[PDB]
C-alpha cells in the first residue's frame, strides 16, 4: 500500500488544524525530532504563531514549524528567535491576506527580510503524492469503519462537498492571482511553468487528499460519537480525522490505524483550539529504527504464527501514548480517537494511563483472533466509549 | 570497604521491586545517565514494562532497563520503540512462566526475534560480588540502626526465613528447569559448565545479599515506624530496604548511608506500587566525578579538620534531592526514608524541599561532633518523623 | 549606546537579589545557555546555593551560577556535585563572613580545596565597565519613565543615599580588610597593586550603576505601583530594577525596555524571596544570533517603512516570554514587571500567557506610531494593570 | 582469570615506557576514548609531556594522559592548555626531582596552582589489584611461548632482578622521604595511615606485576628475536612486553594475547623512542561494547562449534590493526609483536595491512583446530618474521 509522507501529513494537519471548529486563521503542527508535539489554531486574538509561542517557549528550539499559511512578520520574527530550524508554509494566501494591501506587501517584505537574515530555513516543503495515493485514500475512506457503519444502517456526495469547499478555502483558482501571491511571497522560483503547474497541481492533489479524509468521517444525518460527558460532535468529527489521516503513516502493509490523544484544560486557553490541547498521535507501525525487513510482515493467512506481524507491531494508542507531548492530568477529561477498535493490548494502556474516554470505530468489537482481540473494549469499565452510531436521542 | 556495583545495586533494585508490598510479577528499575529514574512493579492489570511506557514515554529513550524477569514481547515491542539502550533481567523464570506452554515459548521466541532485530540491548547484567560482599553485608546489617535498636529492647533466624523465602522466589532450584528455561530464553552460552554453575552461584550470592538486606530491616515483634499518618509499615520497610541497598554504594570509608524519596499521588496510578512513586535516591559519597585521592577521607581521628571528609562528603539526602527524577508536590505526601539519622546539614534540606515525612534510625539523634552534628532532628518542627521503635500503642 | 555585559548583568543582578525584601545574606543568579534561569536569595533557613539545590536539582549541571558572596564549602560541595559549569562570585566578605573566625578561615580553605579539586570553575567574573556605561546609565535614569512621571508630579538626593547605603553592604572601604579577606579566599593573585585597585575600581562601578538604576525606581513620597490585588511595594520596586537592570542589555540603539515576569506560589518555599520565584526574563534585541548589520536599525524617521527596526526587534516581553524558565500557572498569581507600557502586539500575548498583573511605566499609553502603537494597554481586559503613580488612597 | 584493569594498564605502560631503551626520565600513555593513540618517552631533551605536545597539538583534547612522573609545570601548562581530559601519575619522585631543591618544589607549588585553576583533573589514578591478579600473572608469565621456549631449550632469578631494579627506579622505600614527596605533590590526603600504606602497598603491587611481565620476556643466555633487519634486541624485548602487559587486558577466559604495532620513521624525531613511534595496540576479545553474556566463551572442547568463541572473538593484531592511531606507511619499516603465533585469519591481514615485520612467539606454529589455525605463518612470504630463539650465529 501506498504510504502518505511525514512531511505531507504535517502540511495536511495544519490545513486542517486551520478548520479546527471554533488577517486569515492559521493552522499550525510542531514537529520534533520527526513527532508531532503541537497542534495549534489561531484564535480571534492570536496568531498560530503567536499560539505556538505562548504554549512552548524555548522548546521551539530545532523544531519544524507547519503553517497553512505564510506566518506573518510579527509572527516570524518571534519564531526565528526562538530557535527553530524550519518553517514549511502552505503557498496560499498567507496569513496577512494579499486578496483583500500596502501593509500585507509591507509585510511580505519583512518576512522575506526576516527569511534571508536568519539561520530558520523557510520554505514550501510539500512534495507530489504517488501515482496511486489519492485512489488507496479514497479506496479506504469508503471501506472504513465509519462509512461502513453508516452503509450498515452519500459518502462521494460528501466529498464533492468537501472538495469543493476546501478547493475555495485552501486553493487559489485564479492563477493571476496565485501569481501574484506567489511573486509577492517570495516564490518567483515557481512562478514560471511547469513549476507554477507542478505546484498547483500537488496543491489540488493534497486538497483532494485532505477533503476524502475529512469525508470519511462525515456530517451526515444523526450519526456521530455516542454511548463522562461527550464532546461537541464537531470536534469529535475533526480529531477523528485527524487520527484518521495518520492512519495513512502505517507500516503495516494491510490496515492502517491512528489514534489522537487530546485533552481539555482545566482554564482558558489562548489557542484557537479552546482549553483543548493535543498530547499525542500515533500510528501502527514497526518499533522505531526498524528497517522493511526486520520484522515479518504477515497476518493470520501465515501458518506460523512466530512470523507473524503481531507480536512486533506497535498499535496506533500505544505509538501516541509512547510519544505523548503532555503528560494526562488526572484532573483533566482526556479523550483517544482511534480509527478502529482499540485491541485488548491496548485498552489496559488506555486505562492505565488516565485517558477518560475513548472515541472509537466500532467494526471489530468482539472479534477474537489467534494474536489479536477485541473483548475489553465492549466491557472497558472506569473510561467512556464513545462509538459511531445514530443518536440514540 | 567492598562497595555494591552500579549494575548489581539495579539488579537487587528490581528484585526487591518485585517484593513492593501491593504471568508472573516483576520489578523494574529505569536508570538514566547512572541515576535511577524510576522503580516499577507488576501490577494486577499492567505488567512493569507497560507501567514503565506509560510513566515515561519517550523519556525512556537511552535508558536502561533492569527487569526483575524477562519481560515478555509485548513489553519488550514497546519498551525498545521506545528508545531504551539496554535491557537487563534476572535470568529466573521470566515474565510469562515457562513452569506453568506452547504460549511461554512462543512468547520466548518472539522476544529473541525483537532483540535480534532492534538496536537495544537485551542482556544479562548480573556480576560476581567481591568474596567480602557478604560478609561485610552481614556485619553492617547487625549492626545497623534497625536491628540494634531492637537488639537494645532474631537476626539470624529472620534471615534464614528470609533466604528461604527469596531462593524460592527469584531462584530455580532443579538445574534442568533452570537449563530448559535458559535455552528457552536464548541464553544457551551459560547452559553449560562452568559458565551455568558461575550464573547459578552468582544469582544465589545476590539473592543472599537480599535476604540480609531485607533482614536488617525485620518484621519483627511490633517493631515499626512510628511517631502526619505514617505510612503501612510494609511499604516503610520496603522503602527502607531500598534505601539500605542504596547505603552500600557509599564511597565513604567507614559508614554507608542511604536515602529514598517517595511520593503518595492524590489519584490512582497503573504502577503495582499503587499511588506511591519513587521521586530520588542516593548515597553518601563524595561530589560526582571525584576520584578516589581527590578529597580527605578522614575522620574526626584525623588531627586536622581541614583533611577530614565531612566539608567535602554529599550526605544520601542531599544526593536524594539532588539526583531526583521527580519534583516535590506540596499538596502530596512525600516521604524521605533514611538509613541514618538525618544530620543537621541535611534536615534544613527536606524541610525546604517540602517533604512532608521522615522515616529514619535514631541511633545517632543528639549526636554533636565537630563536624557533624545531629540536634535539629529531635526539635524539627512541621515535618512528621517516624523512627524504628516498639509500637506505643 | 553602550551594552552591559552578560556578566556584570549576572553579577549585577545577583547583588540586587541579595536585597530582595524579606552568615550574609547572599543573592544568586542560575544562568542556562546565557539565559537566566533562576533568582534566588537566601532565607533565614537555607542559603541561596541551598535553594538553588532544591529548586533546581540535576538541571544545574553545566550553568553558571553566580553569587554576590562566596558560598560556604557545604553549598559549594553540593553545587558542584549537581554538575554546574561556573560558580562566580562577588569577592567581598564571603557567605561565611570574614569579618566577624577560625571556623570561617576553615570554610574558606574547604571552598579552596573543593575548587582544586572539582571540574567547576569557581572564579570572580565581573570585568570594567565601558568608560561612558556609568554616565549613560545616569542619563537613562534620569529620563526613565518612574522618575519623569515623579517629575511631572529629588533623583540625584536617593541616588547618593543608594550609594552611600550599597557601599556599605557590598564593598569594603578597609583596603587592609579586603587584602585579608582576599587572602584566605584563595584571590592572592588581586592582593597587590594594580590589580588590586583595579578591581576595587570596577567593584565601585558596578556599586554605583546598581545605586543609579535602583534610584530610578525610588521609594519618594507616596510613589508606587497602583491602579487583582497589589505586590507590596518593595517588591514591585525590586523587580522593576530587575527590569530596568536588563533594559540595559538592549540591542535597540535609542531605547532600552526590559521586562521580568515572576509568580507567587500557593505553598510555602525555600527560597528568600518567598512564594514568588522566579518565571522568565527579557530585553528588546533582534532575533537570537543577529549580527549588527543583519536587520535594519532606524526608526520613524528613515522615509522607508521597509528598514524600520520595528518589523524585526524583538520586545522585551516577548524574550521574556519566549525564554522563560517556568510555566505559568493558570491557578497561581502571575506578574510581568515592564520598564515601557506594552505595546499593541505584547499586550495580547501577555494576555494570552495568563499573566495576571502588568507593573509598567506608562508614559507612551495612548501613543500611535506607524509601527507600534500603545492603544491596547489602556483599555486590556481581564489583565490588572499596576503603573507608577502617587496612591489614590 | 583474572583482568587487569584499563587504568592500571595505562600506569604500568607508562612506567615501562619510561623503561624503553635510549630532571628524571618518565613515560607517558596518551588515551583517547579508551583506546591508546600515543606511547611517548623523555629524551635528553625534551621532557614526555613536550614531545606528547609535539606529537599530537590539538588531538590532545579530552584525552587521558597517564605519566609515569608527575609532570613540570612547564608540561602541565601546555598540556592543559592543550585541552587534555585527566592526568594521571604515579606518585613517585616527580619530573622535577624532590629527592635531589627550592627550585623543585617551586615547580611543585606551580603545578599545583596550574591543576587548582584548570579543568583537567590531575590526580592518581592507579588502583588495587585484584588479591589473585600477581599469582596468576606469575603463572602465566612462566607458562608464555618465550619463557617456555627457554625451557625447552632462570625466569624467578630474572624476575628477583627485575624486581630489585624496578623497586629501586620506580618506589621511594623509605617513607618519611616518600611522605615528603607526597605533601610536596600535594597528596597530603594519602600521606596518613591506612592511605599511605595503602598507596605504597598497590605501588609494590602494580611494580611486582611489572616486574613479572618484563622478565616474561628475559635478557637470558643471548636469545633474542631471529630468523629483513632486525630491531636492536632491547627495543624488540621492550614492545614484546608492551603487548604482554596488553595481553591480561584479553576478555577470552582461557588464554590471553596481545599485540603491539610500531613503525620506525625515516626522519629524526623528538621522542625518547627514537624514529620509532607507536601505531596501534590490542589483545583478543569480544566485538566492541560486548556483555559477558553476549558471545559465546567455550572452546573446542564444546561439541557444537557455533557455539564456539573463535568466530566471535576478535584476535589482538585485528584489535591493534583496527583501533590503530597511526596510518602504516609503505616506504617505512612497521614491526608487530604479538605474544601468540598469529592465526591463519591474522596474517593476511598483517600482509595486507603492509607490516614488513612480525616479532612473535612460536609454540602453535603448524597447529590447525578446526576453527583457528597456524599454517599461514611458517610460509609466508613478503614479511620478514622474527621468533624467540637461540641467536643463529
Ligand atoms: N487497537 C488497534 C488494533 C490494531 N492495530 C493495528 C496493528 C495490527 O497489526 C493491525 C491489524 O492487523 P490485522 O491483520 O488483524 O487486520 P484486520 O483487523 O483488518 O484483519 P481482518 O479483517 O482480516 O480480521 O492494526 C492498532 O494499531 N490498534
Ligand atoms: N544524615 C546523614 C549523616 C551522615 N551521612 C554520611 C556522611 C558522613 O560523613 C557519614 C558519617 O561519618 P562519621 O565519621 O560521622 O561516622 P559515624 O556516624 O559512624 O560516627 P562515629 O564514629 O561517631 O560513630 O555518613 C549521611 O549521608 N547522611
Ligand atoms: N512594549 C514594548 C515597546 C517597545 N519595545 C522596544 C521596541 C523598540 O526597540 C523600542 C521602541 O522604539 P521606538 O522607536 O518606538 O522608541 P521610543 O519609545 O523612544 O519612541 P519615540 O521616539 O516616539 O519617543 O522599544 C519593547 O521592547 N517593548
Ligand atoms: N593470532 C592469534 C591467535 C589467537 N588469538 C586469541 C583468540 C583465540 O580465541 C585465542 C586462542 O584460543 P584457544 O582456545 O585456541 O587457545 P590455545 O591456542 O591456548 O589452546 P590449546 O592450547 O588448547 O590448543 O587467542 C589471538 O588473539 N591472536
Ligand atoms: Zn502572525
Ligand atoms: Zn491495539
Ligand atoms: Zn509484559
Ligand atoms: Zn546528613
Ligand atoms: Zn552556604
Ligand atoms: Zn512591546
Ligand atoms: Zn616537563
Ligand atoms: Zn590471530
Amino acid at each position: 500500500i501506498p504510504r502518505l509522507s511525514k512531511v505531507n501529513l504535517f502540511t495536511l494537519l495544519s490545513l486542517w488544524m486551520e478548520l479546527f471548529p471554533a488577517v486569515k486563521r492559521t493552522g499550525l503542527v510542531v514537529v520534533k525530532n520527526m513527532k508531532i508535539v503541537g497542534l495549534h489554531c489561531s484564535s480571534e486574538d492570536l496568531h498560530a504563531g503567536q499560539i505556538a509561542l505562548i504554549k512552548h517557549g524555548s522548546r521551539l528550539k530545532n523544531c519544524d514549524l507547519y503553517f497553512s499559511r505564510k506566518p506573518c512578520s510579527a509572527c516570524l520574527k518571534m519564531i526565528v528567535n526562538a530557535g527553530v530550524n524550519r518553517i514549511s508554509y502552505w503557498p496560499a494566501d498567507p496569513e496577512i491576506s494579499l486578496l483583500t494591501s500596502e501593509d500585507a506587501k509591507l509585510d511580505a517584505k519583512a518576512v522575506e527580510r526576516l527569511k534571508s537574515n536568519s539561520r530558520a530555513h523557510v520554505c514550501v516543503l510539500l512534495q507530489p503524492l504517488v501515482c496511486y495515493m489519492v485512489q488507496f485514500v479514497e479506496e479506504t475512506s469508503y471501506k472504513c469503519d465509519f462509512i461502513q457503519k453508516i452503509t450498515k444502517t452519500f459518502y462521494y456526495e460528501c466529498k464533492q462537498e468537501r472538495i469543493k469547499e476546501y478547493e475555495m478555502l485552501f486553493l487559489v483558482s485564479n492563477e493571476e492571482m496565485h501569481k501574484q501571491i506567489l511573486m509577492t511571497i517570495g516564490l518567483e522560483n515557481l512562478c514560471e511553468n511547469p513549476y507554477f503547474s507542478n505546484l498547483r497541481q500537488n496543491m489540488k492533489d493534497l486538497i483532494l487528499l485532505l477533503a476524502t479524509v475529512a469525508s470519511s468521517v462525515p456530517n451526515f444525518k444523526h450519526f456521530g460519537f455516542y454511548r463522562n460527558q461527550s464532546l461537541p460532535q464537531e470536534i469529535a468529527r475533526h480529531c477523528m480525522v485527524q487520527a484518521r489521516l495518520l492512519a495513512y503513516r502505517t507500516e503495516d502493509h494491510k490496515t492502517g490505524v491512528g489514534a489522537v490523544i487530546w485533552a481539555e484544560g482545566k482554564s482558558r486557553s489562548c489557542d484557537g483550539t479552546g482549553a483543548m490541547y493535543f498530547v499525542g498521535c500515533g500510528y501502527n507501525a514497526f518499533p522505531v529504527g526498524s528497517e522493511y525487513a526486520d520484522f515479518p510482515h504477515m497476518d493470520d493467512k501465515q501458518k506460523d504464527r512466530e512470523i507473524r506481524k503481531f507480536r512486533y507491531i506497535i498499535h496506533a494508542a500505544q505509538n501516541a501514548l509512547t510519544f505523548r507531548c503532555q503528560e494526562i492530568k488526572p484532573e483533566e477529561r482526556s479523550m483517544i480517537f482511534v480509527t478502529k477498535c482499540p485491541c485488548d493490548e491496548c485498552v489496559p494502556l488506555i486505562k492505565g494511563a488516565g485517558i477518560k474516554q475513548i472515541y472509537a470505530g466500532d467494526v471489530d468489537v468482539g472479534k477474537k483472533k489467534a494474536d489479536i482481540s477485541y473483548m475489553r473494549f465492549g466491557e472497558l469499565e472506569g473510561v467512556s466509549k464513545f462509538t459511531w452510531q445514530l443518536n440514540p436521542s
